[PDB]
């Protein structure tokens, strides 16, 4: 049956939501918790038992995961626990929310039978979503969001050189690909190196499958007889000043950038 496990662990699995290989998954971890379920009574149900028990599992991913690596799993390892009598033992299952930019966590909450037998040991490992009666594994399902930059010239009163790059972040690190959009062509972006490219008047490129969180900074080559300034528009809140050369942060909001060199 589903949910039930003949045996003294607990399994856990992780599913990314994960469907573009052009998308850097975010290198970080997920934590699941268990604990007694404090308020468990009416065999007799007990409030789990701890002694002996390591209480957190956790599953890792990095950058060089893509669709075929989207699923992890761990478990938990009841085998270690001193229980003082048969029983079934009752605990609850939950995923950390790290709070982590960009990424949405799982907040269900599973509970957890564990049927002790003959010393004392575990026999059989029965899962369930909480107020819920239906079996079944533990699967936990998180998600990821990437943004994106347009930028763009514009000339009042050729072209002009410019260069980007996308700084390292913990979790997208360096020597990993972004994809552009560049002259209607699709490249490829390495992180924490100068990225070089031109425009003339209202020609654009585009980063349309950003990693959330990382830090970018923009500059044009000093361009004889004009000044240069520019303006950084997020989703629809109001345009500001972008210094060029400064670090701007990635976050959900949709970029764009409209640098205008203005003949002097």
């Amino acid at each position: 049956t589903a949910g039930v496990v003949t045996g003294k662990t607990l399994p856990i699995t992780k599913s990314m939501i994960y469907t573009d290989n052009e998308i850097l998954m975010p290198k970080t971890t997920f934590t699941f918790t268990i604990e007694p379920d404090t308020t468990a009574s009416g065999l007799e149900i007990k409030s789990g038992e701890t002694t002996g028990l390591t209480t957190k599992a956790i599953v890792s991913y990095d950058n060089t995961d893509k669709e075929s690596a989207k699923n992890k799993t761990s478990n938990f390892n009841f085998e270690t626990v001193t229980f003082s009598g048969i029983g079934i033992y009752r605990y609850t299952v939950s995923e950390q929310n790290d709070g982590i930019e960009g990424i949405q966590y799982d907040g269900k909450k599973w509970t957890v039978d564990v049927y002790v037998g003959n010393g004392f040991e575990p026999k059989y490992v029965v899962s369930k979503e909480v107020n819920s009666d239906v079996k079944k594994p533990i699967r936990f399902e998180n998600s990821f969001k990437t943004t994106s930059l347009k930028i763009e010239k514009q000339v009042t009163g050729k072209d002009f050189n410019f260069t980007l790059i996308l700084e390292a972040s913990a979790l997208y690190e360096k020597g990993q690909v972004v994809k552009i959009i560049q002259d209607g062509q699709t490249k490829d972006v390495v992180i924490g190196q100068e990225y070089k490219f031109t425009l003339h008047d209202h020609q654009s490129i585009m980063l349309a499958k950003l990693p959330i969180g990382i830090s970018y900074k923009l500059t044009e080559d000093k361009a004889d007889g004009y000044t240069t300034t520019a303006t950084l528009k997020e989703g629809e809140i109001d345009a500001k000043e972008y210094v060029l050369g400064n670090l701007q942060k990635t976050d959900e909001s949709a970029d764009e950038i409209v640098v205008t060199n203005k003949r002097d």
